[PDB]
């Protein structure tokens, strides 16, 4: 959802400042940034101070859709941060409840759950291993036979996340029987699907020798072979790099 | 540390959210992502408007407070997710950042090893992006600074990039780096060597290529030595770290 700003803002004048050549203007439009994003960062730690985290990880057991959905956003958000905001919304015990949500009848509230579990694997190697522990990698396989594209779009960038971990969560990924999915996904008609399978398996392939030759094994080479000539340039561009390092 | 002020609707919010009654749980839900979105929205409109670029530029500016300004906004956004450390990737930063390493002022020096941690944070395509940018050299160069100040800042950014995936934890061993991690565990600072077996670790969690290489330094041996520590916690981390290597 794109928005635009509102017309009293002062931020293209402050913008002004830093590009021009005075230094008193120069000063006072780093220090009025500098407290946009201090106040900014505060509103958002204030948020956990207060104990929120906790309490909205109960919310995810809520009878109530509404409930449930928004109480989702906010954690969602939260682990879209950096590490230690993450590390804040694994402490408050999401995981657990997030990966239970991968059995919502709601595609909705799945898709949210997804995108929430994505957020928390685009931290450190341990923050992913919370996540493989929480058991989140059979229901993330299962959920790449789906009929829903939406829903098999964001099940896979979680997975790609994972596999951007050490070479032991990218193990766990290829025992949670993730590969013959994945190249199966090489034939997708959608585009952007074969996009991120590639990617995925292109962070396989940055581990050991172990996890190449996993690859090898669910004949992933003949696939990026004969499809390093698809319609598409970008997609030869990355099966490349894709086909290349697994060497 | 500081206080939230005293008119702060978030304690009754919180207990709204505990309660039984719905009503009272959604409009606090509803309250507490309106605050989350906001925060977020006034971090966003900042790298919209366009300024990372001019920060990065400000950089080399000869005022003192205008660079070190600039230099903490720049660090700040580079401490959220993957999307805002990108923006300041983007922004042409890392060049300016290495280049901040090797300065004559000791706090400037110390916000620019901060800043490149926070980079090196990120994942993978980012923390080589450092490495690209040629960070490790003056890193480890920073290893026995005689500032212990600074020489604790230099760590966590190593920690960090060695953090990554296997190709960039190669990247610190190549330019020769365990000698002095490995050095920096016999060292009076109980803070200190505690994040140098964090780094170690983090470079354990790598191939046997990378395991073989922290062998070769002399790691071993001064890592069973550690059970013989006054403190408890680190006789932990250095078993956690010692059998990583199965
Ligand atoms: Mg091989
Ligand atoms: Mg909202």
């Amino acid at each position: 959802s794109h928005h635009h700003h509102h017309h009293g803002s002062e931020l293209p004048q402050m913008t002004q400042q830093l590009n021009s050549d005075d230094m008193q203007e120069q000063l006072s439009a780093t220090r009025k940034f500098s407290q946009i994003l201090s106040d900014g960062n505060e509103q958002i730690q204030a948020v956990i101070d207060a104990g929120a985290l906790p309490a909205l990880v109960q919310l995810l057991s809520s009878p109530n859709e509404q409930i449930l959905q928004e109480a989702l956003w906010a954690l969602s958000n939260i682990a879209s941060g950096g590490n230690e905001q993450i590390q804040a919304v694994i402490d408050a015990g999401a995981l657990p409840a997030l990966v239970q949500l991968l059995s919502s009848p709601n595609e909705q509230i799945l898709q949210e759950a997804l995108w929430a579990l994505s957020n928390i694997a685009s931290g450190g190697n341990e923050q992913i291993q919370a996540v493989i522990d929480a058991g989140a990698l059979p229901a993330l396989v299962q959920l790449l036979s789906s009929p829903n594209e939406q829903i098999l779009q964001e099940a896979l960038w979680a997975l790609s996340n994972i596999a951007s971990g050490g070479n032991e969560q990218i193990q766990a990924v290829i025992d949670a029987g993730a590969l013959p999915a994945l190249v199966q996904l090489l034939s997708s008609p959608n585009e952007q699907i074969l996009q991120e399978a590639l990617w995925a398996l292109s962070n396989i392939a940055s581990g050991g020798n172990e996890q190449k030759q996993a690859v090898k094994e669910a004949g992933a080479l003949e696939k990026l072979e004969q499809l390093q000539s698809h319609e598409n340039e970008k997609i030869q561009k990355e099966a490349q790099e894709a086909l290349e390092k697994l060497q």
